[PDB]
């Protein structure tokens, strides 16, 4: 008796910290882990596939436009050479009340490749939404 | 309490700026900043990523078409050779009234390199509009 | 006081001719000039970019069917190995009575290299209509 | 018994490429310069920067 339904969490009740500061998104995406597949083949029928080595994390974030906020745009311009500061980024999955976290995607050691402005659409009656590229190591997923 | 909401800035909200004069427009895109990625791998399991070099700007601006007027023809046709004049270009995002600036996209030494004539259609309603397409070198952002 | 607003020019308000006779089209497109860009970069973090060489110019003329008319077949028809007379295009935007030139886009030394039937369809109550392609030297907007 | 050793060391042949600006012609008149066997020997350095 008493059967149990639990319905999956809805995809809205995010939230991101970059570095040690909370920056309210839009959206993200790009938080996959992807491995190579090495193959070798034998002459009499034996067919060997194994993980091979697994690829870095490219991880888009999307935001609109605030007036006095530029942190991203200063992040992205703050690079010399090959130097540019890296930074951990954490993105979870609360509850409704948002007191709570319930699941957790972990992205280590996260910088700055590409920053997208605004479409400027003067015929537009949308908002302005800026969007930042980063490349990172390794992502995990802990649950909570 | 008195929890303060702010809502992101209309993109229809903006003032552009070629030179040292003002000429409106109707879309501007494409003010992107973009970096190379480069990698290197130790056999011991190191994988260093670093940014490269910054890529140069593309930007394409658009605009309707008016008697007695073609300053953007008159600019991309003085190409002679190698020898052009190149320009500043500026975007701001400005307040519903227009009497002040909160940010601003500033671009350098952009010249043209193409040119989008109206596609004249005699079954269209619509107005004619003109294209052009500028490279330059770095796209700078200031909140104002 | 007595702001003064003006509109853009429809589209449909367009006069072409061909050599120095006029033929009543439908459609004209691909009046675009392109230069290419020519990059050279210094170990000290110069980067140079100029404007190249200009391209050709490539435009399309699509008018319906109408009989005992075969001008721009005969045009293409009468290629002999490289031989072909080229002829000047220029395609002018009038005012709304059709008796003054607003804008005039002047198109030189034009010659046929594609032309396209209509697409006989026994399912279909449009106009049959033909298309053409040009070839051209350089295209230059004069204001009237 | 199998003896392996360095032997003498070779000379060093490097190229240099450079685009051509306007007024400039100072390789040119470099290797223009040559007398015979006289030329002018200058020290290279180049030096990997920020």
């Amino acid at each position: 008796e008493q059967i149990a339904v639990e319905y999956p969490i809805p995809t809205y009740r995010f939230v991101v910290s970059v570095g040690d500061e909370q920056i309210p998104f839009n959206n993200v995406s790009g938080l996959d882990v992807h491995y190579d597949v090495i193959e070798y083949k034998d002459g009499i029928g034996n067919y060997y596939k194994m993980p091979g080595q697994r690829q870095s994390i490219n991880i888009t974030l999307r935001k609109g436009v605030f007036p006095g906020d530029t942190k991203l745009f200063d992040w992205i311009n703050s690079i010399q050479l090959n130097q540019v500061e890296k930074k951990d980024i954490a993105i979870s999955l609360t509850n409704e009340a948002g007191t709570e976290i319930l699941m957790t995607w972990n992205v280590a050691n996260a910088f700055p490749t590409s920053f997208t402005s605004p479409s400027f659409d003067a015929t537009s009656n949308e908002i302005a939404v800026q969007e930042i590229a980063l490349t990172a190591d390794r992502v995990t997923i802990q649950a909570a």
